[PDB]
């Protein structure tokens, strides 16, 4: 059984490294639509 | 041996479901934010 609880944190684990892998290929996002708006919103109210 | 081992498969579950629960705003924010810049992209052509 203990074999079974190690298995199942390794697998815990590994949804986790996954995790780093979501978090980064979110927040890149998170930066390339800040500066689309910092773009636009700004040029928006100046073709306003 | 088992036992502090199950403990952190207890501590390590929820490590993982609180980026899994960052994950799902994290989608949330951007998802907030899909909208608007195709939007504002018909605005800026449309006052253009």
């Amino acid at each position: 059984a203990k074999r079974k609880v190690e298995g199942d944190l390794k697998l815990t684990q590994e949804a986790v490294a996954d995790l780093e892998r979501n978090k980064k290929e979110l927040e890149q996002t998170i930066q390339r639509k800040d500066k689309e708006i910092a773009s636009l919103t700004a040029k928006l109210e100046d073709e306003q």
